[PDB]
């Protein structure tokens, strides 16, 4: 120590920590980056749970982020700012159980709400090292205190073979969990408060949140949370035992491998040999489909999400659910020919009908058929630019806004306070084309308020903005209410009911309440699709 | 002796009537036979021409009703009793009206014939609904209205046999065609522009004179309100037909020939008693004695048909009302009555739709509630009751007739869509019906001018409006006054825009799509659902 800022020295169970100062355009902010919370799931402990970090010697330094965990790279549109952005922006390694945090500067004196941040990318990407996902403007701006952890993702973190020892699967998710308990011994030396803790995540990480929910040891580490555009329940977040071990074997094959002597040479595996052959494993050629996703073991999952959210009780729980206005319109360039983020996207009816395949792989033809159906505009039918909107909307509500609605409605029948929301505000900054309109995640740098940066060349409504949901967050975050208790002339915002179906929209204008989201196309999705695929 | 009532024609001589309408008089010639009456070993046969007379026949009253079921449900109420007989019932029905301005036409006039309807198991062309006298003295029309033998008596089959060939009162309905090809001129009328219009099961009839070759001579235009030939109550296929034939017989105690034969030694009565007993499941909107595809008058299934069509030279004018569905629910569906307001459960909703719905499976009808609720209020029994009104009504009317006036479109004909949203100042039936089924007719025949009917002065000069279209449309195959300007135009109804207008007290309104996807439901999913399973 010494000559070092004392403001910035921690100590943790597991040793001290030295931070850093940073600036944010309002002010100082005191940063955590790296923090280890577990040992180094490497060699023997690939596929294995997450063990608590050894204690360290010395003073630790927490100035940079840590590494990303292992993952596939994008390489459809190679320096295009609107991919790389999700892209892993420090080194790949599988020692890359490490947690960030944010805190004022200097930190708080008083005990101070948590939140929790978890990444999406679908199970096979993702980190919380990201620019979108800086916690600086949230402890600078609200005060708030933010941890971020990096959970394990793909094979890595989900690859299962189910009842066996050396891969029970659903390890990512431990991962977060060990993350939580962190906090919760902890976060005090920070000046958080381990009593306020609110779940927060997009995507994949939504979904978690989700699973966290509903997974009992995981219910004692925090009391509100946040899903954005994810859900547990659905078509993507989940596969069962049998699926998982399907995927799993086949891996071994693609990569030239009794579950022991199976793992065991899976282990001598170089990393990149198994991320090479991930998509290898998908049972059809799909969109918004993950390989390596979190299984139904009967440990974690003790059943299906969809069992969970219907038999469960959420008495006192608060969640904050929400979408996007197009969910689905990023995926298309992935799979769906006739799609790219360089023309129009302009398509025939003969490529929404395979396109239609691709967003519903597991649709016989008549399921299938029942969807372009409901789809179809019958006064123009052939509308190339309609068809395009719809192809998005299928993918869209199939997989995010069709679950979050049943998700919406069995936690607020259950017991539950549930605020819904669309997001419908389209960043100046973005650099998909048009047609993709409010496209997956970009809500998110709202929420981080990154329109806060003055070099990102945002306007002054959407800084106004952004600051408008940080508060929304925030609040929700202390009180389990986004509506500010002094403000009572501006418009409020009423809790989804079975009965009313309120949510708002968030764009450059007040809150608008709407009633009903999506709620005719999504009793097709959810209420006859189930039993027509049932034969 | 008034010699503008005396017209002679292939059988012998007529004395008509002069009748008055409120704005000058018509002659009118009420009970002309064209058949020899079809009874004793004639029953379940096809009709022959009617043998000559001699002297002059008394043409000044409406013969007797085709004998059919009556309805009695509501006695005494004004809104059942109207479709009620008002002559008296008798297997000796096969006669025809026929009214002209009066003195006659100067020149060749278009005719319309009217085809009634009554789900082929009822009907009457003496109904005063079907006063054809404002028509002709209005706008000058030659109008004919015929009688033809309805339920077991028109349509009792026993395909392949000789003695019950079945459709026998689709072949009164073409004899009477037949008849006015020939006798028309007599009485001023242009044979070479006959024009059918009929609604219900007659626009079914007017639907099948087109899907049938030797009825193709006899006509020139259609007109079919709110009833197709294609759809789930008009026809019934062989086999179902000879189902419910023999199982009429084993009902009233009856080979073919000796079944035939013992049916026929039976009073009319004892055949009606039983009519209803033959239906598969309990339904509504589902007859038992109805056209038959026999592989004659229907070569194949209408769809088979109007599939497969060269309409290139065909001109239809076809529509549908509000509330195609509402007249239907207080005849069997619990809950429903015109006397409360038949708000409902959901259970009870349920329970309807397989009623209105008897052929679906468990599957289609969840399928059908579920596309039928409103989620936002899924157990408003206001919303629940609109809904099963409209159920029935698309599913029988609505979407067939869409599924029809597109492919005549697409195969070449040059089709008029329009829909009936103005209700009565004097309907007599609850408002939650809305705009029920057939009350479209009052207003195309002219009814508001009586001035003893109590219609309002807006409603009157609608009625001419629409007797305008109708009439114009028989003399040119377009609706349109070429006088006019502005309103808008009605258009044709395409494959593409898919236009159609609104008839109400309002000028013309040209909307787009009819139910498009609520059709499209109907007309192609809910189909290979079950061609699936
Ligand atoms: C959580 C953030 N997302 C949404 C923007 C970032 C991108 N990743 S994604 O999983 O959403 C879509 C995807 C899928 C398969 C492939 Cl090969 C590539 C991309
Ligand atoms: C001119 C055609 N209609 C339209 C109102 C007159 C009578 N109504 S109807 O016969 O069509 C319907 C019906 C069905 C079954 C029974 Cl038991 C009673 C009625
Ligand atoms: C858009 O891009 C994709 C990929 O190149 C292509 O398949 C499609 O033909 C393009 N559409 C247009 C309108 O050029
Ligand atoms: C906005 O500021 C200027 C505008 O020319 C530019 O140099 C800078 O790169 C822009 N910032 C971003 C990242 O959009
Ligand atoms: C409507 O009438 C039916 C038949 O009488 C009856 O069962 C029902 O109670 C009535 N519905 C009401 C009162 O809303």
């Amino acid at each position: 120590e010494g000559r070092e800022d004392p403001q910035l020295l921690v100590r943790v169970r597991g040793g001290q920590l030295r931070g850093i100062r940073l600036k944010a355009p309002g002010g100082p902010v005191s940063a955590f980056l790296g923090i280890p919370f577990a040992e180094p799931p490497v060699g023997s402990r690939r596929f294995m749970p997450p063990e608590p970090k050894r204690p360290w010697s010395g003073v630790l330094d927490a100035t940079t982020f840590q590494n990303v965990c292992y993952q596939y790279v994008d390489t459809l549109y190679p320096g295009f700012e609107g991919t790389e952005m999700w892209n892993p922006n420090r080194e790949l390694s599988e020692d890359c159980l490490y947690l960030n945090v944010w805190t004022p500067y200097p930190r708080p004196a008083s005990p101070t709400p948590v939140l929790i941040w978890i990444y999406g990318g679908g199970f096979y990407s993702g980190a919380a090292s990201l620019d979108v996902y800086d916690g600086r403007f949230l402890a600078q701006v609200e005060g708030a205190v933010l941890v971020s952890m990096n959970y394990r993702v793909g094979t890595f973190g989900f690859l299962a073979l189910p009842g066996s020892r050396e891969a029970p699967g659903n390890v990512g998710l431990l991962d977060q969990r060990l993350a939580l308990q962190w906090v919760q011994e902890n976060i005090a030396a920070f000046g958080g408060d381990p009593m306020s803790v609110t779940l927060f995540g997009e995507s994949a990480g939504a979904a978690s949140v989700g699973m966290h929910i509903l997974s009992l040891p995981s219910r004692s580490l925090f009391h509100r949370a946040v899903l954005q555009s994810g859900t547990p329940n659905g078509p993507w977040a989940t596969v069962s035992a049998g699926e998982a071990r399907r995927r799993a074997t086949l891996l071994a094959r693609l990569v030239g491998c009794n579950d022991t002597e199976l793992i065991a040479c899976l282990r001598t595996r170089p990393a990149q040999d198994l991320v090479d052959h991930e998509w290898h494993v998908l049972p059809q050629e799909s969109i918004f489909r993950f390989s390596f996703v979190p299984v139904v073991d009967g440990d974690f999952l003790s059943d299906t999400p969809e069992a969970l959210i219907n038999t469960g009780d959420f008495q006192d729980l608060q969640v904050l659910v929400g979408v996007v206005k197009d969910e689905g319109s990023y995926f298309l360039v992935y799979g769906v020919p006739g799609f790219s983020k360089d023309n129009e996207s302009l398509i025939s009816r003969a490529q929404f009908l395979a396109g239609v395949r691709i967003g519903v792989p597991q649709a016989s033809d008549l399921a299938a058929e029942a969807v372009v159906l409901h789809y179809t505009d019958w006064l123009h039918p052939e509308d190339p630019t309609h068809l395009r909107d719809a192809m998005s909307a299928v993918v869209g509500d199939h997989n995010v806004v069709c679950p979050v609605a049943q998700l919406a409605g069995r936690l607020a029948a259950q017991g539950a306070r549930v605020y819904a929301y669309i997001f419908e505000h389209r960043a100046s900054t973005l650099t998909w084309p048009l047609w993709m309109g409010v496209p997956h995640g970009y809500e998110i740098e709202f929420i981080f308020g990154l329109p806060l940066d003055p070099s990102l060349n945002y306007t002054t409504e959407e800084r106004i903005f952004a600051q408008r949901l940080m508060k929304y967050w925030t609040n929700f975050a202390r009180t389990g209410d986004p509506n500010d208790p002094r403000d009572s002339k501006s418009p409020q915002w009423p809790p989804y009911t079975t009965a009313a179906q309120q949510y708002v929209s968030l764009n450059l204008k007040p809150l608008e309440v709407r009633r009903g989201l999506r709620a005719q196309t999504c009793a097709f999705w959810n209420r006859f699709l189930p039993k027509l695929l049932s034969a």
